DNA sequence: TTATGTAATACGTCTGTAACTTGTTCTTATGTCTGTTATGTAGTTAATATAATTGAAGGATTTTAAGA
């Protein structure tokens, strides 16, 4: 499985029009929530809880 | 020649078998009634107590309605 942690990942440019690629955060415990951090396609970073 | 008397032979026939049928008589299987016990239903309890719940997770593309 997945180790227990947070992750650093991006699209690779595959999901705009443009190249863009977009960076992403994701935050996974044994036991509980996980959350999220993004960037837009406008340079804004955002957060998703579950 | 012809009466006579035996003998073959064909037909009734008296009786022994068997089929058709009923009486009735006894036995048994079944349907029903009744009494008793277990099952199924229902109502009530009065310190006080006052916004769940449990997960779940590397998807990758299309098409089509709402929102602006």
């Amino acid at each position: 499985h997945r180790s227990p942690g947070v992750f650093f990942d991006s699209d690779k440019g595959k999901t705009h029009s443009s190249g863009k690629v977009l960076y992403n955060a994701r935050i996974i415990p044994y036991r509980g929530s996980w959350l999220d951090f993004e960037f837009d396609p406008k340079d804004n970073l955002y957060v998703r809880i579950d």
